[PDB]
């Protein structure tokens, strides 16, 4: 019941009890575990449980727990619900619960931020436009110039499931992928298919490599309708190397806002389903994970010949030489134009500190090892050495299905 | 039921099925995934229906399910367990056992070569001296001049737990670590504890960066006794850089045959408590992990120092590029060596290959993707990018308590 996990390097043991206020179900069994699988409406009698759950710690959280306040609130949720079928969350409670998604997901690394997070309430908006205008709100106010600020907008939740508000793309801010009659791809090989969707809903692609996608958003249910974010609000970043002078040649280029749009947000049983949000890049996620996947922008061969390197066999380590280039020039660029970057090394050791924290204040953190553990060097990341036990805890970001699998024309 | 994981790089779907024939727990349940938890006197009752799983598993995979042979042998040790309390195994079922032990073994990235297993019957073995005189021999085959082959050397089974036979070296050749007065360490600092016990026992230490460890050898629940390994069996390679010519007078060297000798072999409910086993190295392990830790040889500071790359800041990526340098070095030198070695993207590629082909031929392959993607370099591997399922089956290796902490000292 109560859980130890252990640091290899360390020796520090922690003890983990706030996995017994897990809620959702892992994947695993105690035959088989799903640690390394991607992907493992409400009616009256589910919804008030989970509004209690929520708001008992909520006011648990204020201090307030089982005062005067605490029982009225309840009573009117359970009002509320008895007559509407939902509630609506108080502002204070939509800000704590939407901090406490951010406090909860396992899969994240940045987490010791999750205090600092500006939440714009866009429960108000009804068209597309509107959408559209909260998220160029959000865009420029999160870029700042460079100076990045983590943010969410949380539009209008849920209702009977056929009013459903979404941001179709999975990131705000993302490149175009086309197919060429040559057989490759241009661009982004990732968004091929949003890209169509983008241009068979009408788009004009200019059919390049690194053509921000415009954004395709659906309001209250409806068609979505595409916008393109005005480009000075788009901050992007050339890509440049310290030491060598031909990086610059390959032509490479990021966008300095990493802005997570396709997730639901669950908050009391409600739930938040276009709920974009946005912090600062960890350097790997450009650097190993967007340029090398083999599946994306797959670019260590080309980088490898400019080095020079023995491309005959694995054994030389040229994948492993020419990957730690390039993240030395994703890190340099974004350091250089003053746009907010933290390398793997940094952001590992500011979440080993914040998950002191937690076991120290609130008795333990979810994190997922699989996730948490950079996708280059490992090992000498202090996250490497460090157990961690994963279990889900509400309020919480959850994913969903694609919507054009879903959506009625 | 049908489970299904997914390559996420190649959007290849395989199907598991072997999962239905796991018998032991993970550690995880419906509440709580425990994935990346380090570490997570049998009756007669329990242990006739551990030999029948077993025995029937044996004959189905020669083909030989419900003959006659396989009845009687099915009778003959049923009878042996009602009167004697445990069984012998046979030659066939002891090689069968430990190949898929291997095979099993989760944690494991080498088992495309599962089917490649020397297996060394030392069950008549009674005295240190005698399991010393085997482990010799299994390191000499083992290494074979450099041209490494894959072994393993099973001492007898445990009997009533008060009799066991150990190695209490955790691998057969590891280095001594010595704790300074002032608190640093020369030598591994992981082998500081065992090399205490060394000492103590009566090991003369030489006191330098790579001395190799005495064998401590437990037989028949008796106190252990020290073995010195002849140098002559021990190789070693010095580690050199292709490029960096200043490399070699760090002074680093390393040996060539990995070889764990902790684990618990469990085969039909037996329990093989000293089974030493040893293959050939992924490079990583030596120059990520055993050079590179933080509590180990620690050395990324003074190569770096070295190839004079800026250190004042960690986005400098100092820490990165001198773990590939130093991880090019074990390669080269190794290879330049003719000492046989693998590196990390033939080592997963070949998994990746392996795994495919235990899908459509076994019904599936257990893993453990913590352990199983690289400490370096990791999604660049194609094992990144691959779901796995993990679970337990037997026969299996297993971990058991470092005897230090459990044995009854008899004086
Ligand atoms: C402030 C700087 C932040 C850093 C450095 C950071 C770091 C990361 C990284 C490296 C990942 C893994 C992404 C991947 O490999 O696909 C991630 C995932 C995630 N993060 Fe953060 N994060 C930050 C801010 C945020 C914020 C502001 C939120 C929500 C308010 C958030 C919620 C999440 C979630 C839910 C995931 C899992 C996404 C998925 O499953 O695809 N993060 N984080
Ligand atoms: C032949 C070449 C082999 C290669 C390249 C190889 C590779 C590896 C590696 C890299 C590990 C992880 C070690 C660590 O990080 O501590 C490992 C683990 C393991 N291997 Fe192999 N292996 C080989 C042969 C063998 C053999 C012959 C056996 C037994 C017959 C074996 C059984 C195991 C087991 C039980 C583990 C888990 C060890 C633990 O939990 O500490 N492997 N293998
Ligand atoms: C808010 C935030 C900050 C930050 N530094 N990084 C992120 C993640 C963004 C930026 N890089 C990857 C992207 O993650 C979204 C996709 N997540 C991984 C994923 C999940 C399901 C399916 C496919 C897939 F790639 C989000
Ligand atoms: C047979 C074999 C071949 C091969 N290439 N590698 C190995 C593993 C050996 C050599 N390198 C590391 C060592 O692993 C032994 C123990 N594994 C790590 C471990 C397990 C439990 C607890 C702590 C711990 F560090 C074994
Ligand atoms: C199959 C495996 O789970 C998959 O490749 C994972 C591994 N770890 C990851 N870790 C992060 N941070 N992001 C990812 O996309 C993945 N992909
Ligand atoms: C806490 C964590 O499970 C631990 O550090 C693991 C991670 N993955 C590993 N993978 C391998 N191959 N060997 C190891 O020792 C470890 N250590
Ligand atoms: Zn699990």
């Amino acid at each position: 019941r109560f859980l130890k996990v252990k640091n290899w390097e360390t020796d520090v043991v922690l003890t983990d009890t706030l996995h017994l206020k897990s809620t959702l179900e892992t994947g695993c069994t105690e035959h088989i575990c799903m640690g390394s699988i991607m992907l493992p409406v409400r009616t009256k009698d589910q919804l008030f449980p989970l509004a209690k759950e929520f708001l008992d710690q909520y006011y648990s959280s204020i201090k307030r727990f089982g005062s005067k306040a605490h029982m009225d609130r309840l009573e009117e949720v359970n009002k509320e619900i008895e007559s509407t079928s939902t509630y609506q969350l108080k502002d204070t409670e939509l800000i704590y619960g939407a901090k406490h998604a951010w406090r909860n997901a396992s899969r994240c690394v940045g987490r010791i931020q999750w205090s600092k997070l500006q939440v714009f309430d866009a429960r108000d908006c009804t068209t597309a436009h509107g959408m559209f205008n909260y998220i160029c709100n959000h865009v420029k106010y999160a870029t700042n110039k460079g100076n990045l600020r983590s943010a969410i907008t949380i539009f209008p939740q849920r209702t009977d499931g056929k009013h459903d508000f979404r941001v179709w793309n999975s990131q705000l801010i993302r490149y175009a992928g086309y197919k060429q009659p040559d057989g490759s791809t241009l661009g982004d090989p990732a968004n091929v298919q949003f890209t169509e969707i983008c241009i068979q809903q009408g788009w004009k692609a200019p059919r390049g490599r690194f053509d921000v996608l415009p954004l395709l958003l659906q309001a209250n249910g409806n068609d979505p309708e595409l916008f393109q974010i005005p480009p000075e609000l788009v901050l992007e970043v050339p890509i440049r190397h310290p030491k060598f002078d031909w990086f610059k040649d390959l032509g490479l280029k990021w966008y300095g806002l990493p802005a997570v749009s396709n997730m639901l947000l669950e908050i009391g049983g409600l739930e938040f389903s276009a709920c974009p949000f946005s912090g600062w890049y960890m350097g790997t996620e450009i650097g190993v994970r967007d340029y090398c996947d083999n599946s994306r922008y797959n670019i260590l061969e080309e980088v490898a010949k400019k080095m020079d390197l023995d491309m005959r066999k694995t054994s030389s380590l040229w994948k492993d030489q020419a990957l730690v280039e390039i993240n030395i020039a994703v890190l340099y660029s974004f350091q250089s134009d003053k746009v907010t970057i933290v390398d793997h090394h940094s952001a590992t050791e500011s979440f080993i500190k914040h998950m002191e924290n937690e076991y120290r204040c609130r008795g333990g953190c979810p994190a997922d090892w699989v996730w948490i553990v950079p996708p280059m060097s490992g090992s000498i990341t202090p996250v490497f050495h460090q157990e961690m036990l994963n279990y889900r805890l509400t309020p919480s970001f959850e994913y969903q299905p694609d919507p054009w699998n879903t959506h009625v024309w």
